[PDB]
């Protein structure tokens, strides 16, 4: 499961999609190393969140970043515009 954070920089840089994911990875005491092959795409950001010791999902990566956006916007200087979960076809 493909996690996502859209954000109002275009096209986001690596670097600042990384610290983002690292900001919402502090929120939920999870080492950024549990977050795997992060991306950016536009103004997104995507990650899997692998199985950790906080047993943490990407599903709760998303409601941290809810729960949480305006700490979130105000730590990482942007927007958070849409947060989810992808699907395959």
């Amino acid at each position: 499961a493909r996690g996502y954070i859209v954000t109002d920089r275009d096209p986001l840089r690596p670097e600042e999609g990384r610290r983002l994911v690292e900001d919402v990875a502090r929120l939920l005491q999870v080492p950024s190393s549990a977050f795997a092959d992060v991306e950016v795409l536009g103004p997104a950001v995507t990650f899997k969140v692998s199985a950790n010791v906080q047993n943490v999902t990407t599903e709760d990566v998303e409601k941290a970043t809810v729960d949480n956006k305006d700490k979130l916007e105000e730590t990482s200087g942007l927007k958070i515009l849409q947060t989810g979960v992808g699907s395959k076809s």
